[PDB]
């Protein structure tokens, strides 16, 4: 479906897309291949939908956090640069784009938020978040405000939520404990409560978004903002005497921004993969290519060592790296999209007063844990049904919920398979499942049948029960390796299509209560 002999690129509208188009024109001059750069709204949400049907751009740019989910869905081509090329970029940038041992994108630049301040209003920035209410009172008396930043995207509030101990997925001993989510701990509550109190005390407004905060800072109305390197170009045009510095501390601890590596992935459905690799390696990831993008909107600390050696001399880049070192590189696990949606809703609801901080972060914790919790129950049920023996591994975090949900699923799911054996057997025979490809075909039908019907626990149990019925068949035909992917497929469609309803039921605790 993607046209051969051209390149279509998607990049966010806050990045240097006109500079990127200049690199595309240089590519066309040599090869005669036209390069079209687009910046659609919500491109990070559109890409997984359109690429799943074989459509979409040839190349997608986004921070690396979204790319593990795309790679898990088979939407990205593996990238295999030679050693000479790999050595030109910092190794930690390649680490950001590695998923299941394979490189799935080219790293471009390292982005971290910093505190940006107007030196003409505030010659010295505040070192702590705690002093911002008094600074706002002093500035309000002269017709100014202390701080405005985007409150609609959780990326900007995360540094404050993480400062006193909030975390997305625990990281210790060089590994993630994906079962350990920290969005509703005391640290996360303290940071979000601080933000909500700034709004309650009229130091900030819940409706402030990217455009509003940018306009206020660039017009000299607010003394400070929180933003990344891409914002510096518009501040330069405004002529505000600005500085870029370390984010304020909270409870004496540094603010911890989630660090993104802007990366370029190649669509697995592209018939232009070799053209895309040539464009990215030999035109974009060069001093001249990155300089073209950087001159339109600054990239941050670029992954290309030769160019970064020059950019690192800029005090704004040193401040960006200082904030990056105090924060953490984002995970790229497929559940990052769910974590971001959950925290986005939590911040918006707490800031507006729709939910208290406790209610908001409890829902965010449920939403963030949903995939792993659902897979634990569904995988265990399918495998024990297929083999006749249960998994001996400990349940882990939220073990009581997992154990009680599995006990409930055994009672209700066994009843579904018993009573509906006729239709289940008839469907299993019509599907003629013999291998991995037949399981993938079953999964596509399963998605639309499940999604279009009514949302209730009885239909959710039927979906999972049919999965167990298929798992028994897979065991019989020596295709036991197909059971875990089937469990992942069932988990995917459940948590993706029914996300809001599942969170509203308190997840699997609601299921246990419903069938008590
Ligand atoms: C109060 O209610 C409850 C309380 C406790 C527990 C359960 C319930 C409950 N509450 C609600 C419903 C049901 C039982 O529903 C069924 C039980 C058995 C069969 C059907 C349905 C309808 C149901 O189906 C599904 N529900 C949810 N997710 C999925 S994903 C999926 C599915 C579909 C195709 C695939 F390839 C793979 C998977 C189906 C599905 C839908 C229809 C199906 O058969 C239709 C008849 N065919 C069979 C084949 N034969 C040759 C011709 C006649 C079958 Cl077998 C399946 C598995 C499906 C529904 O849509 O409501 N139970
Ligand atoms: O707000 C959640 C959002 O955060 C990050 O997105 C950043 C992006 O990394 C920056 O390059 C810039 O565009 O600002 C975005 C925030 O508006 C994550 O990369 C993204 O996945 C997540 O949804």
């Amino acid at each position: 479906k993607i046209e051969e002999g051209k390149l279509v690129i998607w990049i966010n509208g806050d990045k240097g897309y006109n500079g990127l188009a200049e690199v595309g024109k240089k590519f066309e001059k040599d090869t005669g291949i036209k390069v079209t750069v687009e910046h659609p709204d919500k491109l990070e949400e559109k890409f997984p939908q359109v690429a799943a049907t074989g459509d979409g751009p040839d190349i997608i740019f986004w921070a690396h956090d979204r790319f593990g989910g795309y790679a898990q869905s088979g939407l990205l081509a593996e990238i295999t640069p030679d050693k000479a090329f790999q050595d030109k970029l910092y190794p930690f940038t390649w680490d950001a784009v590695r998923y299941n041992g394979k490189l799935i994108a080219y790293p471009i630049a390292v982005e971290a938020l910093s505190l940006i301040y107007n030196k003409d209003l505030l010659p010295n920035p505040p070192k702590t978040w705690e002093e911002i209410p008094a600074l706002d009172k002093e500035l309000k008396a002269k017709g100014k405000s202390a701080l405005m930043f985007n409150l609609q995207e959780p990326y900007f509030t995360w540094p404050l939520i993480a400062a006193d101990g909030g975390y997305a997925f625990k990281y210790e001993n060089g590994k993630y404990d994906i079962k350990d989510v920290g969005v509703d701990n005391a640290g996360a509550k303290a940071g979000l409560t601080f933000l909500v109190d700034l709004i309650k005390n009229k130091h900030m407004n819940a409706d402030t978004d990217y455009s509003i905060a940018e306009a206020a800072f660039n017009k000299g109305e607010t003394a400070m903002t929180i933003n990344g390197p891409w914002a510096w170009s518009n501040i330069d045009t405004s002529k505000v005497n600005y500085g870029v510095t370390v984010l304020p501390t909270f409870k004496g601890q540094p603010s911890k921004p989630f660090v993104g590596v802007l990366s370029a992935g190649i669509n697995a459905a592209s018939p232009n993969k070799e053209l895309a690799k040539e464009f990215l390696e030999n035109y974009l990831l060069t001093d001249e290519g990155l300089e073209a993008v950087n001159k339109d909107k600054p990239l941050g600390a670029v992954a290309l060592k030769s160019y970064e050696e020059e950019l690192a001399k800029d005090p704004r880049i040193a401040a960006t790296m200082e904030n990056a070192q105090k924060g953490e590189i984002m995970p790229n696990i497929p559940q990052m999209s769910a974590f971001w949606y959950a925290v986005r809703t939590a911040v918006i609801n707490a800031a507006s007063g729709r939910q208290t901080v406790d209610e908001a972060l409890k829902d965010a914790q449920t939403g963030s844990e949903l995939y792993r919790q659902s897979l634990e129950i569904i995988s265990r049920y399918l495998r024990e049904q297929a083999t006749g023996a249960a998994d001996t591994a400990p349940m882990g975090a939220s073990g009581a919920t997992s154990r009680k949900a599995l006990e409930t699923l055994r009672r209700v799911g066994d009843g579904v398979q018993r009573n509906h054996e006729t239709a289940f057997q008839g469907m299993l025979r019509k599907l003629d499942i013999k291998n991995e490809d037949d399981v993938k075909s079953l999964s596509r039908v399963m998605i639309h049948v499940f999604s279009d019907g009514v949302t209730n626990w009885g239909r959710i149990v039927t979906l999972i029960s049919f999965g167990a019925f298929v798992a028994k068949h897979l065991k019989t035909i020596n295709q036991e390796s197909c059971i875990e992917p089937l469990a992942e497929s069932i988990t995917d469609v459940l948590v993706r299509t029914k996300r809001d309803w599942l969170v509203k039921q308190r997840g699997w605790d609601g299921f246990v209560e419903f069938f008590h």
